[PDB]
């Protein structure tokens, strides 16, 4: 068995898009003088980074706000009533308060029932895996009949705030391109129905996978609500080395090989970043799809956006064996197998 | 279908070291009493808080779980290369990305093999990851875990005393921010493992959680500011308690009688006796630390179970219930057979 799930499905799936689109041409129209005075000559943002915009919800749109949206849709593909749903997990990065937890929130917006056992996972851009696992064992066990797995991002402040520090006229170099990645996030949602095998005998079904980690290099990422500071570099050198380990693993466990393997949905950060990841593990750039160039970086909700999107677009046929690969904060690895 | 194999290899807990008593807070807060018109100690009287903890200067949830962690292996007799799954259930929070438990075990030195999260859930999210954990080990996943949980609320007594006295204050402004004057600092951390290595150890049964989720406006927190109505909390929180006392007295026998200790979430002095009268529980076998330590948030349930291993009470066969509210409205009830 290799300890990897059964008879645990995906019963239903769903994104939400933000509205707003910011481009980065009206980004860099912004930054012009900051660029200038700091002599930057090269699009970092459009032709380094590879992202053309990104969407933005309006201002008083809270993290349970979006995540909601979501999991109302994710029920309908899923052709079910929230009263049968026992388990009730947030992923997201972005979160409404310290407590109550942001799964408390949406619960009691969507009208869960006196049993639904709810709360947050907190893991960086991993997160939606995370509850993916542990709704999975639940299920497995028979403990419950049908998990929520929600997320939704928010990245309205920390645009504004560091737009704000990087106009200004004293922001120094160092501040610039400390903070220069939180101009790639993007804002959105997506939530997940998973279900018992036996209750959606058609469904896609979800087998884990493997995880490893490096949290020595915890410090190369940290965000706030209203700040991001990423060493860009280290992340991509230290990402690719930890996601070799977790690859090695996967052989192991899942039994990979990348041809045999019919889509990989990953977590994107930037372009460059998710070309060199394609190159050195010998990747079908065709069985790669990206919403970064439009979208960015939407944090721990990104693997499950594009997997949506995959099934909406009409590109997953039965049978398909799909990867769900991440390098997310930490530093962690987690890689996993959807048969849909 | 309860947790067969699981067990407590190790429990520890940290006390912050800064004594902040309410007679302190009182002289601060007189000139405040002595406008408003307010003759009432509430602190002290009602609440039943007369001291609590605070951390050094600088210290982050992360620290206080490091410490405790720690200490956590130590009482456990193994190293950190044994961990397969660190998982963080403070309120408490270094920063939204990454997780504080990547930080807590980048300190501690933790494998490349080894799993790590944060759970956020209030008050009970050190039992909703004893769950998470134990259902791992079961699998067959992992041999050992860390579950981890430092609480810092030194910003929160800072920012609330400073708006407490200023001119501009009303009696209203006051009285909703004495909750935040509940508060205190600590850490906890507990290991857990396989029982088939420990074969002393205490024994992990799980447990029940029913939920309301429909009060979840009720007490909201962050760093440096908490909003609460404590009336409404306490008739819905016990209410709720009920519904899982029915499932609690089925699923795990239970019987009040027949149980030994009651680790419980403390919220204050009263809204606890409150509880304790409804449900006949015996007032003795409920430890207390609230009058001197305040409320410790998710991390107030291990620490009390520290404290009462420590105190060389417990003994073998002692069924002890792990019982809490939390913010949601949670209420999560467990089993330890120790």
């Amino acid at each position: 068995s290799h300890m990897l799930f059964q008879n645990v499905s995906i019963a239903g799936l769903a994104h939400i898009d933000a509205p707003h689109t910011l481009t980065s041409k009206e980004i860099n129209e912004r930054l012009q003088p900051t660029y200038d005075r700091l002599g930057i000559k090269t699009d970092v943002l459009g032709d380094v980074a590879g992202i053309h915009a990104r969407r933005l919800w309006d201002q008083d749109v809270q993290a349970s706000d979006a995540a909601t949206q979501a999991a109302r849709k994710a029920l309908i593909d899923a052709n079910i009533g929230i009263e049968k749903i026992g388990l009730l997990i947030n992923t997201s990065v972005s979160r409404d308060y310290l407590e109550p937890s942001t799964a408390s929130i949406v619960s009691g917006n969507l009208g869960v029932s006196d049993h639904c056992m709810t709360f947050d996972v907190a893991n960086a851009s991993l997160a939606f895996i995370n509850g993916m696992d542990i709704a999975a064992r639940m299920l497995e066990r028979g403990e419950i009949d049908y998990a929520l797995v929600v997320d939704g991002e928010t990245a309205n402040l920390v645009y504004e705030k560091t737009l704000e520090r990087m106009t200004s006229p004293d922001v120094t170099e160092e501040e610039f391109r400390n903070e220069l990645a939180a101009l790639t996030l993007g804002c959105g949602a997506a939530a997940m129905v998973m279900a018992r095998s036996e209750l959606v005998p058609d469904a896609p079904r979800y087998k884990g996978g493997v995880t490893r980690s490096a949290t020595e290099w915890n410090k190369l990422c940290r965000g706030n609500l209203d700040r991001m500071v990423t060493d860009t570099r280290l992340l991509l050198i230290e990402g690719i080395k930890l996601a070799q380990k977790t690859f090695v693993a996967a052989k192991q466990v899942l039994g990979w090989a990348v041809e045999e393997l019919d889509q990989f949905v990953i977590h994107q950060v930037s372009r460059p970043h998710t070309a060199a990841f394609v190159k050195s593990f010998g990747i079908d750039p065709a069985k790669v799809m990206t919403i970064f160039g439009e979208h960015g970086n939407i944090g721990p909700a990104s693997v499950p956006i594009v997997l949506s999107k995959l099934k909406e677009l009409g590109r997953l046929k039965k049978g398909d064996r799909i990867a769900l690969l991440g390098i997310g904060s930490g530093l962690n690895c987690s890689m996993a197998e959807v048969v849909w």
